[PDB]
């Protein structure tokens, strides 16, 4: 009884990857310290971006597999304090920080 919730097919996910695996934390700390949310998402994501790159509503079946198998299968999360798993998850490009926030 906490809001109209009886499906859960979309979630607000964001991603940040660090081929060097050195800024993944610099990206995990900044986001946790409240530093640059867009710059870190800009480069620390060594790819698209998590904050400003925050893709948006994403439903299973149109995402991929592993990237969705974790976040989706995992409760909301993101930043340096995601769900039980860890932000820097591996799937096919190193460890990326996935932040799901707003399921459907």
């Amino acid at each position: 009884g906490s809001g109209p919730k009886g499906g859960g097919n979309a979630v607000k996910v964001r991603h940040i990857l660090c081929e060097k695996h050195g800024k993944i934390m610099e990206a995990m700390e900044k986001l946790k310290s409240g530093m640059r949310f867009n710059e870190v998402a800009a480069q620390y994501s060594e790819d698209k971006a998590r904050q400003g790159g925050d893709l948006g509503w994403m439903t299973r079946g149109s995402m991929v597999g592993p990237f969705q198998e974790a976040a989706f299968a995992l409760p909301v999360s993101g930043m340096d304090k995601p769900v039980f798993t860890d932000p820097p998850v591996k799937t096919k490009f190193g460890y990326h920080i996935i932040m799901v926030e707003g399921r459907k």
